[PDB]
């Protein structure tokens, strides 16, 4: 009774604000119930209309939206076994709203979706994402392929590589350094797992951009402010390996 209440609600359009983000703050609440027999009945349900509720007009209702979707990754991940695509699909594609808070949701979510989802399965949905997505769709999938590339072992990440690198590669030499840095520090992760096997990939890599990723290969092995801090260090290093 409860659950075709709630989702009756959230179909309504344009209209009905506050009681609809009531009704996702239920689908909230009883995430955090578990309610193991709400997901054995409803979860395809719930999950389809949440995800076209992130196409919502109204920022507070995507943001909140995508809080219940992390939530629902957090209590259900099995579940999304079989919607694998299509939740990596949505969560990068919200990184491109025009709302800070909106974007601030979709990061929370993309990180949790990196710990659940199948790695190779995910690393092979990025790869033609982050050669033909628009910024920043682009930087949240190079960030997302980061995570998921530390979950998998020595021998698939060599397999995968081919596919890998040429998103890595082109990524360096976009023109916003957000990308470029997201780019290195990816690099950065495959050369953790695979070692100097790495080296043969790099050839296209111009000296400067060898000896910048060189420069931060060396950091990981050695050791909100800290992230804006690094993020204009990147830029001044970077700066310096173009003298
Ligand atoms: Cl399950």
């Amino acid at each position: 009774d409860l659950v075709a209440e709630l989702l009756k609600e959230l179909s309504n359009h344009n209209e009905r604000v506050e009681e609809r983000k009531i009704a996702l703050y239920e689908l909230m609440k009883l995430t955090q119930e578990e309610s193991f027999s709400v997901w054995d009945e409803h979860f395809k349900t719930i999950l389809l209309l949440l995800l076209e509720t992130l196409g919502d007009k109204e920022p507070t209702i995507r943001a909140l939206a995508l809080k219940v979707l992390r939530e629902i990754l957090r209590h259900q991940p099995a579940r999304f076994k079989n919607y694998a695509e299509l939740t990596v699909m949505k969560t990068l594609e919200a990184h491109k709203d025009p709302h800070k808070e909106v974007v601030r949701s979709a990061e929370e979510a993309a990180s949790v979706l990196a710990t659940s989802i199948s790695p190779e399965q995910c690393i092979k949905v990025l790869c033609p994402i982050i050669q033909t997505a628009d910024y920043p769709i682009n930087l949240a999938a190079i960030k997302m392929q980061t995570k998921v590339i530390e979950r998998v072992s020595k021998e698939t990440l060599n397999l995968l590589l081919p596919e890998i690198m040429p998103g890595l590669i082109q990524g360096y030499d976009n023109s916003e350094s957000s990308v470029r840095k997201a780019c290195v520090f990816c690099l950065v992760a495959v050369h953790a797992v695979i070692g100097d096997e790495l080296k043969p990939h790099l050839s296209q890599l111009t000296g400067s951009k060898m000896k910048l990723l060189n420069l931060y290969i060396k950091r990981a092995q050695t050791g909100s402010g800290s992230k804006h801090f690094e993020d204009l260090e990147f830029q001044q290093l970077e700066h310096e390996s173009r003298l």
